[PDB]
């Protein structure tokens, strides 16, 4: 039947700014929140603004000296602190900006008050689109993100549920999920992304997970410029597997957009409508599910997909015509929700993918 849904969103969250030039664009949450409130979809969902999570949260991973970097850290202290800074692994992809500790706390907290929500069985989904932050990792930043919020989530979620599964569509490989979670059987991770030669470097389908974790993380490694026929070939076989032999009890999946076509970054081909295929895939398995945001980085396509893939957690058929909103000179030239693929070649053949898959499936023969 149909789910109920609450939706985490701080209005604040448009005002952070990464700096000159840099491709992460906060604001882009608000874009996405704006058009699908214009859509009419808060008519169907509740919405909530998240606290701002604490130290104290973020140290449930994340060491207590990290977090009390990030807490300390501004463009003016920044001389003095340029020893930790590098050690850390920020000033660079990852810099220093005005109220960079507030945006990881209203990152995070969306995502810990989506698990807590879902803990409680008050929700059947929650959204989180400001979290997703992958690359995070438990002493250092990584790949624009600071705090790990989606690891911090699903130790919320592993106080009620013995197991959880993890699933990532963002292009770049989930490589702090992924590590926080190698060693234990109660996540499994399951990550599509583009391998070789690209950011962070992880990934590999022989990266398989180690101790009581060994079989518990998935890798999918693909090519440029898959399409939503290649991925729709293989997701929906590899997450039906996944469910039926590892039988989690809550779902978190991260959906990040820059897996789709024309992204500033990425250097793949889906439509919207083709990641969004992903969201109905992983829904029809009726279990609590956390849906959190990623990368992203042509802004209006990154808030055509998270709108859509917010209707989709409603059920609620939206037109393609986009309505009226605070953004609407993004949307030109066409001003319409779907986007088109590009004649970018396709790397991965169709073998390819059956090959990856049957890998795959050998692998997950060797759950208990
Ligand atoms: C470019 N790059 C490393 C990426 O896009 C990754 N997906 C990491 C990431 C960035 C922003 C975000 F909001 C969530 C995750
Ligand atoms: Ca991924
Ligand atoms: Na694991
Ligand atoms: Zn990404």
């Amino acid at each position: 039947g149909k789910k109920k849904v609450c939706y985490y969103y701080d209005g604040d969250i448009g005002n952070y700014y990464y700096g000159q030039g840099h491709p992460m664009k906060p604001h882009r949450i608000r874009m996405t929140h704006n058009l699908l409130l214009n859509y009419g979809l808060y008519r169907k969902m509740e919405i909530y603004r998240p606290h701002k999570a604490t130290a104290e949260e973020m140290t449930k991973y994340h060491s207590d000296e990290y977090i009390k970097f990030l807490r300390s850290i501004r463009p003016d202290n920044m001389s003095e602190y340029s020893k930790q800074m590098q050690r850390f692994n920020v000033g660079e992809d990852c810099p220093v900006f005005d109220g960079l500790f507030e945006f990881c706390q209203l990152s995070t907290g969306g995502s810990v008050a989506g698990a807590v929500k879902l803990n409680r069985q008050q929700t059947d989904m929650a959204v989180n689109w400001a979290g997703g932050l992958h690359h995070a990792k438990k002493s250092e930043a990584s790949g624009f993100c600071y705090v790990n919020d989606i690891v911090l989530a699903i130790l919320e979620l592993l106080k009620y549920h013995q197991r959880v599964l993890y699933i990532d569509i963002d292009i770049h490989h989930g490589d702090g999920v992924e590590e926080a979670f190698y060693t234990t059987d109660r996540v499994m991770t399951v990550s599509f992304h583009k391998y070789g030669e690209y950011f962070p470097g992880t990934g590999d389908l022989r990266d398989i997970g180690a101790g009581k974790g060994k079989y518990y993380a998935v890798n999918f490694p693909m090519r440029d410029g898959i399409d939503d026929e290649s991925y729709g070939q293989i997701f929906k076989p590899i997450i039906s597997k996944v469910m039926e032999m590892y039988q989690p009890s809550a779902v978190v999946l991260q959906c990040g957009a820059d897996s789709l076509s024309g992204d500033r970054l990425g250097c793949f081909n889906l439509t919207v409508k083709g990641h969004a295929k992903c969201v109905e895939v992983v829904k029809t398995f009726n279990l609590p599910l956390l849906m959190l945001g990623g990368g992203g980085y042509t802004i209006r396509n990154v808030a055509r997909c998270w709108t859509y893939e917010t209707a989709v957690a409603l059920d609620c058929e939206i037109p393609n015509e986009l309505p009226y909103n605070d953004y609407f000179e993004y949307f030109g030239p066409d001003f319409k929700l779907h986007i088109s693929p590009s004649n970018m070649t396709n790397q991965n053949t169709p073998e390819y993918m059956e090959k990856i898959k049957q890998r795959l499936f050998e692998n997950l023969r060797m759950l208990p």
